């Protein structure tokens, strides 16, 4: 699959992010919540509006940074701009 990364080690903006998603916002951008179609197949593939982006804030200007949900609570981590995907490990 893809790597694992443990919630504790993302930056604290990643986790800020997490609370957020948690809380359903209310969220920093007008883009937080937009469906993420997966048109490169790097998370597994699943049916449409199955995934959702929200920003990382980058003290920076809205930046790379996100997180993408999955429809059952998967969350992955994405520093580039959804060129690369960790699946956030929410146990460490």
């Amino acid at each position: 699959a893809l790597a694992d990364v443990c919630r504790t080690k993302l930056p604290s903006q990643a986790q800020d992010t997490l609370a957020l998603i948690a809380k359903n916002g209310p969220y920093p951008y007008n883009r937080d919540g937009v469906v993420f179609e997966n048109r490169e197949s790097r998370l597994p593939k699943k049916g449409n509006g199955y995934y959702h982006e929200f920003t990382v804030v980058t003290p920076g200007d809205r930046g790379t940074r996100r997180v993408v949900t999955g429809g059952y609570g998967e969350q992955y981590w994405s520093p580039d701009h959804y060129a690369t995907f960790q699946e956030i490990d929410p146990r460490c």
